[PDB]
């Protein structure tokens, strides 16, 4: 238990006691905000020069899965925690906070990485799963319903508004939103402004 591990859990505390105060509110509104914060890192590694295709999934019991074709979150062991980087990032997370569930997984270096969270707390250390000819990060989350307590159901409408307007705003994107969560019957739209 170093300082900076201890930094961590008191971050991961300080979060889910006051959620409204990161995400606005734990109503509807708070519930989306997630996916933002989310596709967000992606549209700035994007501006940056790294990225061109964010994929948002709505999947089965509405978890969220975020794709993109960037650098991927880096996974060198950092001086300050003495931890890969991805999990840093990812444990100061308002998101990974406030999940009851969360994923990741990291192309980069050839390398697939993975690493799972509940609430924050990551439940293995990062770990090679496989290889990839692909860079890029995915994220899945399952929002927590002791945060989230009039709902954690998602509105394709509400995701499909923004989404429509992030790609007019960031032209050059490629940004689709799918919905999974009735696998006979798979609603996409793709949104990509020249
Ligand atoms: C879905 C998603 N995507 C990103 C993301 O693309 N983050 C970028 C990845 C590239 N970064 C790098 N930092 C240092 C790098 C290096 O090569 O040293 S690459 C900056 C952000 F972390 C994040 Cl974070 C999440 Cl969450
Ligand atoms: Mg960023
Ligand atoms: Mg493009």
């Amino acid at each position: 238990y170093g300082a900076g591990q201890i930094q961590v859990l008191e971050g991961l505390e300080a979060v889910r006691k006051r959620p409204g105060m990161y995400i606005g509110s734990t109503s509807e509104r708070g519930l989306h905000h997630l996916v933002w914060e989310i596709v967000d890192n992606s549209i700035d590694e994007a501006l940056a020069g790294y990225a061109n295709q964010i994929e948002v999934v709505i999947e089965k019991d509405n978890w969220i899965k975020v794709t993109d074709n960037g650098r991927g979150i880096p996974v060198d062991i950092q001086e300050k925690m003495g931890r890969p980087a991805v999990e840093v990032i990812l444990t100061s997370s308002v998101v990974n906070a406030l999940s009851q569930d969360l994923e990741v997984y990291v192309h980069r270096n050839e390398t697939i990485y993975h690493q799972a969270y509940k609430k924050g707390v990551p439940q293995f250390d990062l770990k090679e799963v496989g290889t990839t000819d692909k860079t890029g990060t995915v994220i899945r989350f399952k929002a927590d319903g002791e945060i989230f307590t009039e709902t954690t159901v998602y509105n394709y409408e509400t995701l499909q508004q923004r989404i429509r307007e992030l790609a007019f705003l960031n032209k050059g994107i490629q940004i689709t939103l799918r919905d999974e969560r009735d696998e006979e019957n798979v609603r996409e739209d793709s949104y990509h402004y020249e």
